[PDB]
């Protein structure tokens, strides 16, 4: 069944969501035209392990290579970083994070654009905030998620663009992925009445082009079909009694933590 978090668990999120968080604050400087994913990777793990005194949840998830996934331009997710790939002027790269503190997950994720921005590239990481925005401010106990996964899509299309459909958002805790599942469009098959205490993530992958995607094989990277440009952003929440609480803000966020319906 769904978890309902206790006061202290949700303390816990809070303190793994923050550190998720201050990852992504902390990598920003180091995100230029010239450095390898690789090293990117290194700087990620060595802050979680040394200064957080935390682990990275996704190194070794089900023998996943490295601490953090670094996805440049047409890579959907799951990037692995190598000390070959260098990012270069105009590329849009989405670091994700997922450390595991006190026994809870904090999972998030964001896009940087290096050096020069391209105009269409800054308007689809815009975009992919936006639809994660969108349906944060939409989360509150009642509400359906076939809904919010409706809203994200709908929104979406309307700029051209198209939502990938193999992954989803998910219920965090102890586990990494727990129920329920987070579908950013959609679904007849999606039923799922959110109450408070409920603690999961909401992370569009969305598509300049079309929503057909390819693993490559290392068995891990993914890629656009049409290799298209690809973004993405994440949060984790808590349902509160009338709205939720973003676990995962960070500095540069225009969105507040607390999103009250009162
Ligand atoms: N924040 N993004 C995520 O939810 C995420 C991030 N990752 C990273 C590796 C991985 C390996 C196997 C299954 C899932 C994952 C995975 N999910
Ligand atoms: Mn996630
Ligand atoms: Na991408």
């Amino acid at each position: 069944a769904i978890s309902i978090k206790t006061p202290e668990d949700i303390e816990k999120m809070r303190v793994a969501g923050r550190l998720a968080a201050e990852v992504l604050e902390m990598i920003e400087p180091y995100v230029k035209p010239g450095v390898s994913t690789g090293e990117l990777d290194r700087i990620c793990n060595d802050y979680i392990v040394n200064e957080q005194h935390a682990v990275s949840a996704c190194l070794g998830y089900h023998g996943y290579p490295k601490s953090v996934c670094i996805s440049i331009n047409e890579v959907v997710c799951h990037g692995i970083p190598d000390d070959a790939k260098l990012l270069k002027d105009g590329d849009i790269v989405n670091i994700d994070v997922t450390v595991i503190k006190d026994g809870f997950h904090g999972d998030t994720s964001k896009m940087f654009i290096v050096g020069k921005p391209t105009i269409m590239g800054e308007r689809l990481c815009r975009i992919t905030q936006e639809s994660l925005y969108l349906a944060l401010r939409m989360v509150k106990p009642g509400i359906n998620l076939r809904e919010i996964g409706a809203a994200i899509q709908k929104f979406v299309e309307a700029e051209g663009f198209s939502v990938v459909r193999e992954y989803c958002g998910h219920g965090i805790g102890r586990g990494f992925h727990e129920e329920p599942q987070v579908l950013h469009y959609d679904s007849r098959e999606t039923n799922v009445v959110l109450k408070p205490g409920m603690t999961f993530t909401i992370e569009p992958m969305v598509n300049a082009g079309k929503k057909e995607i390819r693993t490559m094989k290392d068995g891990w990277t993914v890629k656009t079909k049409d290799r298209s440009l690809s973004a993405q952003y994440e949060h984790t929440i808590v349902v509160t009694d009338n709205g939720c609480e973003i676990l995962t803000l960070r500095k540069d966020d225009t969105i507040p933590a607390i999103i009250s319906h009162d």
